[PDB]
């Protein structure tokens, strides 16, 4: 009897998350998914219900369609073995944003409603310009309850030393990061209203 883990790889990490300034394609993706558990009043990280998903995994052999880091979370969750007492909180963490509703988002929703006792906070890192849909279908998200923001500078490095492990050495991006951090902020928060139609 023991754990699993996987930590991903630094090369792998900084490289998923370097791509480009722009898009690629709307099927690379990676989501970084984690559990937290309210203890003594707060909010703590259990590496053992912790890791990544990447777009295809396991249960292909079935020879499914669609490969979404997203999906493989909702079908990984009861894996985390919750209970409806204590009080769970998992987070993401997307070098991107979702694709859609009714297609990941919008399952990401029906969970939240399955599942109470257990919030999601997303963040993504960059938006989608080429699949400008994920607005719409966000707003649909935070009606679930979850909330999503963009990712900042110090909330990086959380990721960047949870996830990776490399002699506890700082994070290293590029150096637009809080540049990025400030103008994207702009363009995602006012896309949480998007209002008069
Ligand atoms: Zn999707």
């Amino acid at each position: 009897m023991e754990i699993l883990r996987y930590l991903m790889d630094p090369d792998t990490f900084t490289f998923n998350f370097n791509n480009d300034p722009l898009v690629l394609r709307r099927r690379q993706t990676y989501l970084c998914y984690e559990v937290e558990r309210l203890d003594n009043g707060t909010w703590v990280l259990m590496d053992q219900h912790m890791g990544f998903l990447c777009n295809e995994a396991k249960n292909l052999l079935c020879g499914f369609y669609g490969r979404h880091a997203e999906l493989r979370f909702l079908d990984l969750v009861p894996s985390l073995q919750l209970d409806p007492a204590q009080i769970y909180r998992v987070t993401w963490f997307i070098s991107w944003s979702p694709c859609f509703s009714w297609g990941c988002a919008g399952e990401v929703r029906a969970f939240l409603q399955e599942n109470t006792h257990v919030r999601l906070r997303i963040f993504a890192a960059r938006i989608y310009d080429y699949d400008p849909l994920y607005k719409e279908a966000l707003q649909m998200l935070r009606d679930a309850g979850a909330q999503v923001s963009i990712m900042t500078y110090d909330e990086f490095e959380y990721c960047w030393d949870t996830f990776v492990y490399r002699q506890g050495c700082p994070f290293q991006p590029w150096d637009g990061l809080e540049e990025h951090s400030q103008a994207l902020s702009g363009r995602l928060r006012a896309i949480l209203q998007n209002q008069g139609n």
